[PDB]
């Protein structure tokens, strides 16, 4: 197990434009296209992302390319963030993957509300962190995925995915 396999499980793979859990146009392995209700706006973003006129459909390779970029950007974003970086650096590799997962799903702006969970994570208060993480819109809206990510933070193992 690794961050790619983990996010692949959580996000799935769809080669045609679909709406994510929040109703937003998305493609591939959870690549958010736009929050705009306009399918045409989404198709435009897709074309921009892929570099060709896609007409809302991409290949597996193209999906994986976006995925690689998205994971890369997610981790880089964490390290570029003065508040997130120290927490990330304090973690072991398994929990780092859980961190990337959350950033991938929400963005750093979504992560901003998790300040208290982050503190407990840096403190390595795993059970407490886990409890605090679940007190969130995130958990309530995507409980199955949240439970997996939280278990990963609680245990530092891949048990929730293996
Ligand atoms: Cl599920």
């Amino acid at each position: 197990m690794n961050i790619f396999e983990m996010l692949r499980i959580d996000e799935g793979l769809r080669l045609k434009i679909y709406k994510d859990t929040e109703g937003y146009y998305t493609i591939g392995i959870g690549h958010l296209l736009t929050k705009s209700p306009s399918l045409n706006a989404a198709k435009s973003e897709l074309d921009k992302a892929i570099g060709r006129n896609t007409n809302g459909v991409i290949t597996k390779d193209e999906a994986e390319k976006l995925f690689n970029q998205d994971v890369d950007a997610a981790v880089r974003g964490i390290l570029r963030n003065a508040k997130l970086k120290p927490v990330y650096d304090s973690l072991d590799a398994v929990r780092r993957a859980a961190a990337i997962n959350m950033v991938f799903q929400m963005g750093e702006t979504g992560v901003a509300g998790f300040t208290n969970s982050l503190r407990m994570l840096q403190q390595k208060r795993w059970d407490e962190a886990a409890v605090n993480l679940a007190k969130s819109r995130w958990y309530n809206q995507t409980p199955n995925r949240a439970k997996r990510v939280i278990t990963t933070f609680r245990t530092g193992t891949w048990d929730a995915y293996k």
